[PDB]
């Protein structure tokens, strides 16, 4: 059942776009967005679904959105208000310039220099699951790589077992996509019911993880509470085992249908570092969004507070006034313009550990399995939301073109 339409909203700009079913969905759900491009359809859009909100069509409006952070706020970024009211994640529901000292703590939680801690560890785990794999010629990628590679990094630079990940995987999608049984305030309440007896341990003995860095930041004159240091784990968890996990998924999603892309990055392994950059454009998997704290003026229209507006990364990513070659991929990027780690305030402070895992997985798979697809008979089923999904990915290869290494 679609909203009613507020009184301050003007026909001309109506589309009934849908955030969780979006309308050219069998392209790809980053380019399934795409249709919102057209140029009859203005720089701002507004539709009837999803509870009725905003969306800005285009990477300036977005990132005007974004400089505007004092009456664009991300204290509910989730467009399905029953999640945007649970939602409480740190540093980035928390006000600057005075969030300084959480993210400066995020900032040593999670930096380049733990990329040099674990790279060995990501290194030898790519090269054993993908010797494991390489004369098998056949896996479903999104369970027997994608989500026990880097799972088995950010538990590891936690300080948690294994023997969690089905239950926290379970609760990460949950909280990021709609499936049905749990609400996110719900899936969050569970997190936490089993992170702060993890958080307490580490008040109780510190130790060489990263949730023993959250828990003893001092912020503000003062600790930082369980309070703030479950909700700075809630992003990082979001961060390790859904947007690396899914975006690891949608990489070979495109590189099992890409024949030439993959040989781009066999003839010329330094292209590897610029096709993650580009696939970090292309494959820009998340549905962001911020509420207006006051009544505002904006593309020839007032918003009044309490509106909400969708921004999505993949409308910076496609644009044609951004980006050069937009729909076409090629990895030769100098340069690139998108919102894949947000702007201004906000800039991702975890990627840069799965750059190093993308790009070492790049490059030591194009070598022991340089030629492979997805099964015949599969259709790839792709899932919308605040960070975008798929059902499942079965690759396949000949054993006989694989390469031992
Ligand atoms: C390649 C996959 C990932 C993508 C696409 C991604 C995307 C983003 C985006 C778009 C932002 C800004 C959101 C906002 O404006 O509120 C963000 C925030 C953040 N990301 Fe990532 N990220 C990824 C992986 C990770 C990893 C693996 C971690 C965990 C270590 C992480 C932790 C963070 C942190 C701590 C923030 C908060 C930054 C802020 O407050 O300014 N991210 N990331
Ligand atoms: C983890 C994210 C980057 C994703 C979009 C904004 C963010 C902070 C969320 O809460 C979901
Ligand atoms: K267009
Ligand atoms: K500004
Ligand atoms: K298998
Ligand atoms: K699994």
């Amino acid at each position: 059942n679609l909203a009613p339409l507020p009184p301050h909203v003007p026909e001309h700009l109506v589309f009934d776009f849908d955030m969780y079913n979006p309308s050219n969905l069998s392209a790809g759900v980053q380019e399934a967005w795409a249709v919102l491009q057209e140029s009859n359809v203005p720089d701002l859009v507004w539709t009837r679904c999803n509870g009725g909100h905003w969306i800005a069509t285009r990477g300036q409006l977005i990132r005007e959105a974004y400089e505007d952070y004092r009456h664009f706020s991300s204290e509910c970024p989730f467009i399905p208000r029953e999640a945007g009211e649970a939602y409480d994640f740190i540093p980035t529901s928390m006000d600057p310039p005075e969030q300084r000292q959480f993210r400066a703590l995020a900032n040593q939680v999670v930096g380049m220099p733990v990329v040099d801690k674990l790279e060995n560890r990501i290194q030898e785990l790519a090269c054993s699951l993908i010797e494991s794999l390489r004369p098998q010629g056949q896996c479903n990628f999104t369970e027997d790589y994608a989500e026990p590679f880097p799972i088995r990094i950010f538990m590891l630079l936690a300080g948690l077992p294994e023997e969690d990940i089905p239950h926290l995987k379970y609760l990460t999608d949950q909280m990021t996509r709609p499936d049905g049984s749990m609400t996110f305030a719900e899936a969050k309440e569970a997190l936490y019911d089993y992170l702060i007896p993890i958080i307490e341990q580490r008040r109780q003995k510190p130790g060489t993880d990263a949730i023993s860095i959250v828990a003893n930041g001092q912020v503000n004159g003062r600790p930082i509470t369980s309070d703030e240091a479950k909700r700075m784990c809630g992003l990082l968890l979001v961060g390790g085992l859904d947007t690396v996990v899914n975006f690891l998924s949608f990489s070979m999603e495109f590189l099992a249908k890409s024949p030439e892309h993959r040989q781009e990055l066999i003839e010329r392994p330094e292209r590897i570092p610029a096709a993650c950059e580009e696939l970090l454009r292309r494959f820009s998997l998340v549905a962001d969004g911020r509420i207006l704290t006051s009544d505002y003026e904006f593309h020839g229209v007032q918003l009044k507070k309490g509106d909400q507006i969708l921004l999505p990364q993949m409308l910076s990513g496609l644009d044609e006034r951004e980006n050069a070659c937009p729909m076409h991929v090629d990895f030769s990027r100098q340069k690139v313009s998108h919102t894949t780690f947000g702007h201004g305030s906000h800039l991702c402070l975890g990627q840069h550990l799965a750059r190093r895992e993308i790009i070492v997985t790049l490059k030591e798979w194009l070598t022991r399995i340089p030629d492979f697809s997805i099964a015949p008979g599969a259709q790839i089923q792709h899932k919308s939301g605040i960070v975008s999904g798929v059902q499942a990915l079965p690759l396949v290869w000949d054993p006989a073109t694989t390469k031992a290494v």
